[PDB]
């Protein structure tokens, strides 16, 4: 149950080369890759290249995961293709700007798990899932989606001549699907403000080491958070056409539960609208800062995340004045 790739896509993105206008500006945090959807699959094969290396995995085997993984999201407004790379890009960012502190294996699955981090999302939350017992919620009891988007992941390495991962040991091998399979759990933002506060306790107290293998599942599962938050970073009016890809969402999900006679949530609910400022205001201060104020603390070098994040909260607070 997997939309495999037609050869002629797999074959076009081979032969697709970056223009060189772009290649000095993936580098930077804030790209945007909003206005270049042709080259989104081209996008994900140069900063695999530049990151790992073009002898990294096989070239014919990773256009065809690739474009495997983009028949596999949905057309829906938010958590869709564009959201994928979007996320790859801004991990692809960060591993550049501290890429000695990670190895080949980490910096290969990283990348491969944000662009396969939403794989086959319908639009709906965990807690719609498990309300209405929809079969999903019944397979994977807390972190629904995200296990089943490692499910998916792990389907389309599975596809004749997609399994880029081959050429690793059985040993390396394993290792790679547990760091995939950890950083796509960690998007759950159910997990994030759990795991927040422990960096930031262990940060402050001296005790944060990064040999410590505990500690590099919380830190990388703050990265997958940094970047799966990656919309609140990018130049004001770019950060506020991707809030109404993502309403548009949360209010179909709204209706739905509207159907069934439920009061949904205020930022699911489409006749709450006016309070949305107060919405965006909230999650930057709850959420969004604080990940990027211990990402930064962590990693100093991604502090453009938090700077861009902080611009964009003024803009919310300059919206709430009127
Ligand atoms: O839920 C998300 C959300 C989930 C996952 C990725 C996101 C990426 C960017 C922005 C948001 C999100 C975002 O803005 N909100 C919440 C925004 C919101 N609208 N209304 C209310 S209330 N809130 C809110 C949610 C959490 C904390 C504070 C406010
Ligand atoms: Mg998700
Ligand atoms: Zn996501």
């Amino acid at each position: 149950h997997m939309s495999i790739c037609t050869s002629e896509e797999w074959q076009g993105l081979m032969q697709f080369t970056l223009p060189v206008r772009l290649c000095k500006e993936i580098e930077l945090f804030h790209f945007d890759i909003g206005p270049f959807e042709n080259m989104w699959p081209g996008i994900f094969v140069y900063m695999v290249h530049r990151s790992c290396g073009t002898s990294c995995f096989e070239l014919e085997k990773l256009c065809r995961f690739i474009m495997s993984v983009k028949k596999n999201y949905r057309r829906v407004p938010y958590h869709n293709w564009k959201h994928a790379v979007t996320v790859a890009h801004c991990m692809y960012a960060i591993l550049q700007n501290n890429h000695t502190l990670f190895t080949d294996l980490e910096r290969k699955g990283l990348l491969i798990a944000c662009l396969c981090h939403d794989l086959d999302h319908r639009g709906f939350s965990n807690s719609y899932l498990q309300k209405f017992d929809h079969p999903l919620a019944a397979l994977y009891s807390t972190s629904t989606m995200e296990q089943h988007h490692f499910s998916q992941t792990v389907s389309i390495l599975q596809l004749e001549g997609h399994n880029i991962f081959s050429t690793l040991s059985s040993s390396e091998y394993e290792q790679v699907l547990e760091i995939i399979r950890k950083a796509i759990i960690a998007t759950d933002l159910a997990l994030y403000f759990g795991n927040r506060k422990q960096l930031e306790e262990m940060y402050q107290t001296g005790s944060l080491n990064l040999n410590n293998q505990s500690h590099r599942d919380r830190v990388i599962g703050l990265m997958m958070t940094a970047c799966d938050l990656c919309s609140v970073t990018k130049l004001w009016p770019v950060t506020k056409l991707t809030a109404n890809d993502i309403y548009a969402e949360f209010w179909a999900e709204g209706d739905e539960m509207k159907k069934l006679g439920i009061q949904p949530i205020p930022m699911m609910d489409r006749d709450k609208k006016d309070e949305v400022p107060q919405g965006q205001l909230g999650f930057y201060n709850a959420v969004a800062i604080p990940c990027y104020t211990t990402l930064t603390q962590i990693l100093p070098p991604t502090e453009p995340l938090l700077k861009a994040c902080r611009d964009n909260l003024s803009q919310w607070e300059k919206v709430i004045r009127g």
